[PDB]
């Protein structure tokens, strides 16, 4: 909320090479200030050269701008029709000094960024300055530093939820919390790794089902088509979905070795063979840099699949599906229950079409979960718009602003944490507007705007809700969902 | 031309007539023990022990034999000649230092105090040392194998398979996206595999973890060698924002991860990717007890993929580093063990020969513990190894090398005592899996069968149902 009008400041000069040419170079710094660096901008709102001199090789000048026609754009368009100067009538850029001008409220403590020299508050805003060649113009770097300095704005001005539907409350007779009651009669146990589970038969039946219910009550009646989505996922991958705007504190990072020479892994060996320890600082070294992470969102990494390609137009709805293996996110410390885990499993939904085919494929979503958590399920949920999915993944909060972008979360009830308890959430659609499209580049024969959305169904989550809420004993259970199961098997019992 | 073996400790204690008629003591029977004549075990606040010996009732086993009499340590050399048979290479070992190539054998140098051999750290060292040394001194053999057929698809399945738009190349090395014509090959196997062997036989469906830590693999013996080929996994230092604002901002502004800053900022690995699938189960079962009412347990997963660095090279679905495996795993007496080895063998020769109704042999190979840790040849025990499934690709011609695509293994008491699984009566455990490499399946298949339904077997068509169509672009 201030008012302060955004600018840049360019002091540079250019480099066949004469002297005294200046008749054309006045006459063309006109024809450019009140045309060439018109275009784009609104009236009166283009850049402008405002003053320059000379040297035996170099023509030095200031050029200013706001918003619109940047310096760093403008100057190409001037070396251009510089270039048609002193051609046949009578070679690079420099830059003496770069600065943006940026509204902004609060002061803004200096970090690490490339290509910034110094950084300070002024009247209204802040002042940068920048230590950029002509490439980095080419490159756009400024537009980047100005779209990274403005976010950062954003956030020191300153989570979204507000209700959609909910569920008539039920007596809630199961007042104990489920990992804790599977963990004491046989269905799982902790896996050796954090927020790792093992599940026995009894358990893993119970995801078998509920997998089940989205194929034949989900999957199948709505049209979509299996796929196997890959779930080592890379930075490139990342870079498309944009990801790797943030994401990197959550992730566990992939490396893979340098060489299969076992030569090269002797050293190892033999120290384990030795302490009977592991040399992890050693394989710490041994070990490539990260090729990218494992699976944490499960679409990004299907969209390799459509990149750089055309849909025609009688091929979407493309509406497909993965349950392929595991996703892993690094969650807040503290042990948890299968309520928040780090390896879980889930069946990503994607869907891509026209704006108006993604709506109607979510609202078709949302039909059939509320069947199937209402009828099949018969439990105590609700629905929320909510802070985005990529938006969260990727550092940032509120929300989207076209009015139907975003994400929806369903959140359920769980009796043992109490009458105050905070619900969980177990289950989201969301559309993602042209995101995904844009950033893999996936275009569409008609030419028209391709937009896809997501839904994701943590099993881990559904089971916890049903289990919080029906408990373990299937003469409690739904008896809809009792035929689903057929008869539960018989844990691994030890003595 | 060789020699003996030799140990020699200078070493003193901090704690004259009756001290000097210990030499005569020492050397006639208290150490002259645990080893035949002469061999047993020189030079006399600050006592000095200068002591050399043989490979019997060793240094370190004779300092506490004179720890306990000298009632009535800190180390500042300890030598050992090794009868090493040829010039061998420099190795950075933990507790050596000196590592001399002499012309008669190799010497060595350790640095160890009084606490390094109450733990026996020469002990495994020599044992490693002459482990390595026997260097400068896989297994195959067919067992059954079915007559030849003729091969009317000659065409590399992958290849045909791009073409005919069922997949393309992930991002990673050694990965794909399948399609829906390839996925729904996959889910066809998978309800073949249920079906007609998992459900028979009674198997009960478990989810096994699939990020694999250190202690998994140090009880299931990988951690002696599995190195070369394994995805490892790192978390953060931290998930403090503020500690990868740095990261993020240099990506936002550049448009590359800075991955030597991630690498730095990232913990030690805890570990690695799924390699062999069953080992995380183990951890279920560890340190328990199983009633005899129990046995045989018979488990399987299906929850996710593996993850290997195979060799370099641009391969198809028949050599990927990210695979679709169904763990079979189980748990027995040895009979009860080699029945279940039997069962399968048996399931899968209904599903190979009249299901898929492809060309196959089996062949009696290397265990795939052994492989994975560095080791090769054989299992000394006779019942304890695996079997091998290959299948020939028509499309590498009549020389061409068969792929294997299936595996049994019986892997004795391994797992069990390695994990410390004892059955409640107390007789040994013994255990046995098979890994269905589902790519491995959907390369023999394809390249025997072709990617047109319409030659594929009558049972096998039935289980597929009607191809789904894939997605096309211009
Ligand atoms: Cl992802
Ligand atoms: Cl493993
Ligand atoms: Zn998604
Ligand atoms: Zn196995």
């Amino acid at each position: 909320g201030s008012h302060m009008k955004l600018q840049f400041n360019l002091k540079a000069y250019f480099k066949a090479d004469p002297t005294p040419a200046k008749d054309a170079i006045a006459a063309l710094f006109e024809e450019a200030n009140s045309t060439l660096l018109t275009r784009g901008a609104p009236e009166g709102q283009g850049a402008k050269v405002t003053e320059w001199k000379l040297g035996e090789d170099r023509i030095e000048l200031t050029l200013q701008s706001g918003r619109y026609v940047r310096v760093h754009d403008a100057i190409f368009r001037l070396r251009k029709q510089l270039a048609e100067a002193l051609g046949k009538k009578y070679r690079g850029i420099e830059v003496e000094s770069f600065i943006i001008k940026v509204p902004a409220d609060h002061e803004l403590r200096m970090l690490k960024v490339p290509y910034i020299k110094s950084m300070e508050n002024i009247e209204g805003g802040i002042q940068l300055e920048l230590e950029v060649g002509e490439a980095e113009m080419k490159n756009r770097v400024p537009d980047r530093i100005l779209t990274l300095l403005e976010e950062k704005i954003e956030a020191a001005q300153y989570e979204h939820w507000n209700l959609l539907w909910q569920r008539e409350p039920m007596e809630h007779p199961f007042k104990e919390d489920p990992t804790q009651a599977m963990m004491k009669e046989g269905w799982l146990k902790r896996g050796s790794s954090r927020g790792q589970w093992i599940h026995g038969p009894q358990s893993a039946r119970i995801f078998r089902t509920f997998e089940k219910i989205v194929l034949e009550e989900l999957l199948e009646p709505l049209g979509y088509r299996e796929m196997i989505f890959p779930k080592l996922v890379t930075w490139e991958v990342w870079m498309k979905s944009g990801h790797a705007k943030g994401v990197y504190p959550e992730i566990y990072y992939v490396c893979p070795p340098q060489t299969r020479d076992p030569d090269y892994w002797e050293e190892v060996a033999d120290y384990y063979k030795v302490t009977h320890e592991v040399p992890t600082k050693l394989i710490k070294e041994k070990i490539a840099e990260p090729i990218g992470g494992m699976c944490y969102a499960q679409c990004p990494p299907f969209w390799m699949y459509v990149a750089g390609e055309t849909l025609p137009n009688e091929e979407i709805p493309v509406k497909v599906f993965d349950r392929s293996g595991t996703s892993h996110r690094y969650e807040s410390g503290g042990i948890h229950g299968i309520e928040r885990v780090d390896e879980f499993h889930r069946i990503e939904i994607v869907w891509i079409g026209t704006k108006e085919e993604v709506l109607k494929c979510a609202e078709e979503l949302h039909d059939r979960y509320m069947h199937i958590f209402n009828d099949i399920l018969d439990i105590e949920w609700r629905k929320a718009r909510v802070t985005p999915w990529f938006m969260a993944q990727e550092g940032l909060l509120g929300l989207a602003e076209e009015n139907t972008v975003g994400t929806t979360d369903y959140e359920a009830c769980l009796p043992y944490r109490g009458p105050d308890g905070e619900w969980l959430e177990f289950q989201n659609v969301s559309i993602n507007g042209d995101k995904y499209p844009k950033g893999f580049n996936v275009k569409l024969q008609s030419g028209d705007e391709l937009w896809s959305g997501c839904s994701g169904v943590g099993l881990e989550r559904w089971a916890a809700v049903f289990l919080a809420q029906k408990g373990l004993d299937p003469a409690n259970w739904p008896e809809e969902f009792r035929n689903r199961v057929g008869e539960m098997p018989k844990g691994i019992r030890f003595l």
